[PDB]
């Protein structure tokens, strides 16, 4: 039942399966000290003496694979790509690979040289590894190990990141997009929480199949969690839509300035009802972005919209795609 079964030596080797399966195994030239039979089968969920214990907003986004011989050492890194049937894009839910070393405990695998190394863990290899953009568009996800576990599986789940931020005020920046940021003045929170500035980007190729050239994005950006109250005005600054930062069409002053806010309050994982509240809060133009108030926390997304009146229609069909 092996989807891959192959003997590789110190002078490296690949293998793909199927293209019913679309593994792929890579094995850098100096990783394997001597010649080793490499295997992967595929494990039934329901066959787990102890599955993945899930929270509510976590599954399973990949087939629970078993690499061989198990427990092998590598002397740098491996690199392993399988296909994902996550049911989601970009937004509030991230990928995570998942290691087992026994079928009793699932943990995050950590790899110290990832995705910033590819041409160096190669160590000379004449392989082609695509991007993670490339990765992303055929839905494949990259494992780069350095021993072979007892399962890997990919994980989906709500992001995990956050920032501490108490009465004493601080400021909140996007891990994704740099000019992403968030001030909480002082007294904004009565006590240190847990919150998290969430910017995802738009493509423009999206933007483009979608909506063509009638409008253009700025990214979404998610003050996180959703439906709280501050007692103090938060500092919001969001880089602006990529045509208006090329050329403004007009002074983003008036109301029927083609420069549209939309913001949406409700909760839920991945869940958008877009209001155009343009003309609700007063917007300052400076390095690039659009800077301004906010009371609760929500979603703020920037678009250049000539079309003003599509503008909630628009991020809506857009939204759904993302």
């Amino acid at each position: 039942g092996f989807l891959v079964s192959f003997m590789v030596d110190a002078r490296g080797g690949s293998m793909r399966g199927s293209r019913h399966n679309g593994l792929r195994v890579v094995i850098p030239p100096r990783t394997c000290a001597a010649p080793t039979r490499i295997t992967c089968r595929l494990v039934k969920p329901q066959k787990l003496s102890t599955p993945p214990p899930l929270a509510e907003e976590e599954g399973l986004a990949s087939r629970i694979i078993a690499l061989g011989p198990t427990g092998a050492q590598f002397l740098s890194p491996v690199i392993v790509e399988i296909p994902h049937f996550a049911s989601h894009g970009r937004g509030d839910r991230e990928l995570v690979v998942l290691r087992s070393e026994n079928g009793s405990v699932w943990k995050e695998h950590r790899s110290r040289y990832g995705e910033s190394y590819l041409d160096q863990i190669l160590n000379g290899m004449d392989e082609e590894l695509g991007s993670l953009e490339e990765l992303e568009k055929k839905r494949v996800c990259r494992i780069i190990t350095t021993d072979f576990p007892l399962y890997f599986v990919i994980m989906s789940r709500l992001c995990q990141d956050y920032d501490i931020i108490g009465p004493e005020g601080g400021s909140l920046k996007s891990k994704l997009v740099p000019l992403v940021q968030a001030t909480f003045p002082e007294n904004a929170v009565t006590k240190r929480v847990k919150l998290a500035l969430q910017a995802q980007p738009v493509p423009d190729e999206l933007v483009t199949k979608l909506l063509g050239n009638q409008a253009t994005f700025s990214p979404i950006v998610t003050v996180e969690p959703r439906r709280r109250k501050f007692h103090r005005p938060i500092g919001l600054r969001i880089p602006l839509p990529p045509s208006w930062t090329d050329n403004p069409r007009d002074s983003g002053e008036g109301d029927t300035t083609s420069l549209r806010l939309l913001c949406s309050v409700i909760g839920g994982t991945d869940q958008a009802q877009w209001e155009d509240i343009t003309g609700t809060t007063k917007l300052v133009y400076a390095n690039e972005c659009a800077n301004f108030t906010t009371n609760v926390s929500a979603r703020f997304w920037l678009s250049d919209c000539p079309r003003t009146a599509e503008a909630v229609n628009f991020a809506t069909l857009l939204y759904k795609e993302l």
